[PDB]
């Protein structure tokens, strides 16, 4: 038993919720939040600059810290620094940014870093301002993640249109 509210169960182990994700984090305290991040952790819009803004930019501080020391992430490629007053830990995930003309066979490669953490409260990747189809990152979640992932969609109209469309 956890204390996720509200959600729609899609499968044995994907959830979803419409629902900002920075509301929903503040609210349950998630062992881990997952952040829509870019490999630079330049934490400017989209989940990342609210998630950010919720930390007042304490997130960017520690980001900026990770990327003198250890450099840029990889496209598809995740690292956990923490979740301030949002979550015990943020895993930082970068999915492919189509308005970038990155490789949307990435997207699987990001969500494979879900599977090291038991339960997250997550977005969409690539979705939003990254450009991807959010019906195509839902199908690639499910048919990639096997640890239990709670999706927060923000946009009311988008959640109604995902959960219609879910095969
Ligand atoms: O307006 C739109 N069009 N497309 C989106 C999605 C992609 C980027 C943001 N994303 C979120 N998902 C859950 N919580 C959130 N808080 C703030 C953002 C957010 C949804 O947002």
């Amino acid at each position: 038993v956890n204390s996720f509210s509200g959600y729609l169960k899609l499968t044995d182990n994907v959830y979803i919720k419409n629902a900002d994700i920075v509301e929903e984090a503040k609210k349950v305290k998630p062992t881990v939040v997952v952040n829509a991040a870019n490999v630079y952790l330049k934490h400017g819009g989209g989940v990342a600059g609210a998630l950010n803004k919720a930390t007042n930019n304490a997130m960017q501080v520690e980001s900026d810290d990770y990327i003198a020391t250890n450099g840029p992430l990889k496209v598809g490629g995740s690292c956990v620094l923490s979740g301030h007053n949002l979550a015990k830990h943020c895993l930082h995930v970068v999915g492919p940014n189509v308005n970038k003309g990155e490789d949307i066979q990435l997207l699987k490669s990001a969500y494979e870093n879900f599977n090291q953490h038991e339960v997250l409260l997550a977005p969409l990747l690539s979705a939003g301002i990254f450009g991807a189809d959010p019906i195509h990152s839902l199908r690639v979640c499910v048919d990639t993640v096997r640890t239990n992932v709670y999706l927060a969609v923000f946009d009311k109209n988008l959640y109604d249109k995902l959960v219609s469309s879910f095969l």
